[PDB]
DNA sequence: CTGCAGGGTTTTTGTTCCAGTCTGTAGCACTGTGTAAGACAGGCCAGATC
């Protein structure tokens, strides 16, 4: 299974997938990486849906920090 | 059937370099913990004594 290889062994597998992505970037969005395939992945997971991970998944980014804040950090440091 | 050599096969695993972008340690000049009375030699004076 590839979550037993290094990274740099993975360089075959996902070709197809970074062409069709850079394909779509382009009619659509214009160069968004990150929207493309955050709503993707969040929403596959929640296929086979156990909420475990939806919460996990859900503060990853934006709300809040993910970690701790840097300014959160920052307060607990002064 | 087996044995081993050596053919191809995919898939690591890493192969060269230049824009970068990020991370972690090096260089700078300097800190703070070292924290008290006692020994000794000389000058002299005051009270005792003949």
């Amino acid at each position: 299974h590839l979550l037993s290889l290094t990274r740099r062994a993975q360089k075959h597998r996902l070709r197809d997938l970074k062409n069709q992505v850079k394909t779509f970037a382009e009619k659509e969005e214009g160069g968004d990486v990150k929207s493309v395939c955050l709503t993707l992945f969040l929403l596959a997971l929640r296929a086979g849906n156990e909420h475990k991970q939806a919460d996990e998944l859900e503060a990853m980014m934006q709300g809040r920090g993910f970690g701790l804040h840097p300014a959160v950090c920052l307060a607990i440091r002064v």
